[PDB]
């Protein structure tokens, strides 16, 4: 149970983007059915009055808390994989349209899941900003809670894969567009009852075997990390 604060622009925060640049659900809950339409952007997907302002190159930090800013921003149970996609703004977020930009799933070397990483990083992740068209975006985070994950949520919908879903409204400025944004998966759709990495046990089946479910990581994206970049106790 988590959701966006705000974002980041090279170590810059944006403030408050609560129901202003972010798509704001109206609670953490997860969603869990594979096929809905709340895949897309979260329960309550709809423009928000601004757009964060970013250029190509930029380091552009999701923020994350569970129940008020800088908490424990997720139960520790709730191990699992983080993703970042990318989609033009027009789209809603509808059809074939979303470019995957970051994965961390199980790391071998660190024996942690991201969402471990996560909470240790105050719930900072990042990516370096795309040399799309510019434009407006839709930055999509995805963090997947894989503790209920054992059970499909269509054969028994108390359990499930969990989806943190966030849909950021982010403005491309200057780019150069070597690397031109092409057509990606759509959501709901992408991940389905087959999928890997949606049905895991984590109780029995080691961390070392988990494949995050596709799509691929875009060659076009840039990479991030996930790791605190602005300290909120300043402020
Ligand atoms: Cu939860």
């Amino acid at each position: 149970h988590t959701l966006v604060w705000g974002v980041w622009v090279n170590g810059v925060d944006q403030g408050d983007g609560r129901n202003i640049y972010i798509r704001s659900p109206p609670n953490n809950n997860p969603v869990k059915n594979l096929t809905s339409p709340d895949m897309t952007c979260n329960v309550d997907n709809r423009v928000v009055p601004k757009s964060v302002p970013v250029n190509a190159g930029d380091t552009l930090t999701f923020e994350w808390y569970h129940n008020t800013r800088d908490d424990d921003i997720i139960a520790s149970s709730h191990h699992g994989p983080i993703a970042v996609y990318i989609a033009p703004a027009a789209s809603n977020g509808q059809g074939n349209v979303w470019v995957k930009l970051f994965e961390d799933a199980y790391n071998v070397t660190n024996s942690t899941w991201a969402v471990d990483r996560l909470i240790t990083a105050h719930g900072q992740h990042s990516v370096v900003v795309p040399h799309v068209a510019p434009g407006d975006y839709l930055f999509r985070a995805e963090i997947i809670a894989l503790h209920e994950a054992d059970s499909l949520y269509s054969q028994n919908p108390i359990r499930g894969a969990q989806f943190y879903i966030s849909c950021a409204q982010i403005t491309i400025n200057s780019s150069d567009d070597s690397t031109p944004l092409p057509a990606g998966v759509p959501f709901p759709g992408a991940y389905t009852d087959s999928t890997p990495g949606i049905q895991f046990n984590i109780y029995t089946t080691p961390a070392t075997s988990y494949v995050a479910p596709p799509p691929s990581v875009w060659s076009g994206a840039l990479g991030g990390s996930i790791a605190q970049v602005g300290d909120a106790s300043l402020e």
